[PDB]
This record gives C-alpha cells, structure tokens and sequence, in this order.
C-alpha cells in the first residue's frame, strides 16, 4: 500500500521513549518497502528521506544511553529492560543499513543478562513512563511478554557481534536465551497465558530454534486459541490488541511451516485492518503487523 506505508515515514522527536515511538515504525515501514520492492513506486527521493530518517533516529536514540549500554526516557531515570530490548532489536535490525559500532549494541545485550531471573524470566525494575508503547504486554502476563519480548530481542542482537572477539558474551546470550526459553515453555504448557502472550511466546521459542518438543506445545496451544471466523483467521474495527496477537501468530507460522492455509487466513485479515483509515493504532501493532506482511510476502513470492 505504498503512500499509506511512506506516511509511517516520521521524524523522531522528544525524550528516549518518544523518539522510539517514531523510530521503531519508520524503520518498519521503510523495511516493508525494501522488501517488498514497492520503492519505485514512489518518488526516488523518499528512500534517501526515510534512509536520512533512520540515521537520525540512531544517532538521537543513544543520547539516552547510560554508560551500561542502558537506556531509559531521561539519562537520570532508571533504566527499562523493555525499552533497552526494544532499543537493540530496533537498532540490530536497523544495522541492515547505516553502520553501526556493534560493540555499542554488544554492550547493551551485557546489561540485559543482568536482568534475567534464577527462573530464566525478565523483570523490568523501572517500567516506561508511556505504557501505551508497549501494547499487549501491559496485563496479567507481563512477566512472559516480557521474557518472550527480551528474548527476540536478544536473538536479533546475536546477528550483529563481531567476529570471534565477543566468544564468550555469545555463549552466555545463547544461555540466556535457553534459560528464558525453557521458562517460556513450561508457562505455555500450563495453559494459563492470554492470546497475546500465547502468541509473542510461540514466535519467540520458533525464532531461537527452542527444543523441537517445547517449540511444539507452545504451537498446539496457540492454534487452539485460533479464531477462524469467516475465511478470516485471528487471534484476541479491530482493537491494537488483536493486531499485534495475530502479527506476531503469523510470524511463527511462517517460519513453523512456511505459507499454508492460516499464513493466508491470517495475512488476508490483518491486511484489511491495516487498510481501514489511518492504517494500524499504535506502535506494537504497527511494527510487528509491517514485520509479519513483508515476511509473508516474500514468502509468496520467491
């Protein structure tokens, strides 16, 4: 939907968390674009304004940078796990195109391990001050959103460490990510989580190669939880919620078995809510339903 993708297009602006706000959806609409190969469409300019956007976010964003590679709305705030997860998986993919020194980002996946639990969770000390930023994960199963969150967020940062000098942080992320992983599997398994958090979970095991039998229930019990309502499949017009829910289900089916009959179910409905006016609501829904779209697109169209 070009123009209405390029209209996500957006200066950053304000404290650490405003300037995420606007980060995080313009790197996603402009990978959209630069997957889809919907660039030409649009006047050759916009790709070195959206290019020139990225860069700036970058560079603003890590003047809300502690010292510990942390980051928080003000430098004199305490530091959020959340939005230090969100920070490195933004930035981590953003590497894709403008640079950036990877030990800076290295760092910040040091500072995250020392928020992991004996249990494998996450817990987040400080929570962001605009709640609304975070979507689904404000609820009863904050504390797995947050694991399964913190945890993709690791695996991302994982593709941009150098080359053989950071040995030891990738064995130890690579621990982290299993501890979590284990914890995730076991909540998944019980049966007590949301849609949301059944979901997030279910990407998160499927995206870090978890134990094929933990990958497999946390599957199970996602899809009992499908809604196929009409040739329309969805999990939770439609609230932010149900959006973000059923981006992230879309994720784990394409890379749980590939483009079948609930990849298409599912891609066609969250299609037509990024249709209506004014496209997605807010900053999780956005970013992962633009992830998952251009994700399936390339998956239909190899």
């Amino acid at each position: 939907s070009p123009g209405g993708v390029a209209s996500l297009l957006r200066l950053p602006r304000g404290c650490g968390e405003q300037t995420m706000i606007y980060l995080a959806p313009t790197l996603a609409a402009s990978r959209y674009l630069d997957k889809t190969e919907q660039w030409s469409t649009l006047p050759p300019e916009t790709k070195d304004h959206a290019v020139d956007l990225i860069q700036k976010g970058y560079m603003r964003i890590q003047q809300f940078r502690k010292a510990d590679g942390s980051y928080a709305a003000w430098l004199s705030r305490d530091s959020s796990t959340w939005l230090t997860a969100f920070v490195l998986k933004v930035l981590s993919l953003a590497q894709e195109q403008v640079g950036g020194s990877p030990e800076k980002l290295q760092e910040t996946s040091n500072w995250l391990l020392s928020q992991q639990q004996a249990d494998g969770s996450f817990q987040d000390p400080c929570p962001v001050l605009d709640r609304s930023m975070q979507g689904g994960l404000v609820g009863n199963d904050e504390t797995v959103a947050l694991t399964a969150f913190v945890t993709i967020a690791l695996h991302h940062g994982l593709a941009v460490f150098q080359d053989e000098g950071a040995e030891p942080l990738k064995q130890r992320v690579e621990a982290s990510i299993s501890k979590a992983s284990s914890f995730l599997g076991e909540k998944a398994s019980a049966g007590l989580l949301g849609a949301h958090a059944a979901a997030i979970t279910a990407y998160a095991l499927t995206l870090t190669k978890a134990p094929a039998d933990l990958r497999g229930v946390a599957h199970n019990n996602l899809m009992a939880m499908a809604q196929e309502t009409g040739d329309n499949l969805y999990w939770g017009q439609a609230p932010a919620l149900w959006i973000e829910t059923t981006a992230y289900a879309l994720l784990h089916l394409l890379l749980h078995e590939g483009k079948a009959e609930m990849a298409d179910q599912a891609s066609a409905w969250l299609t037509r809510q990024g249709s209506f006016q004014g496209g997605f609501r807010s900053t999780q829904d956005t970013v992962i339903a633009l992830d998952a779209l251009s994700a399936y697109w390339i998956a239909s169209h190899t």
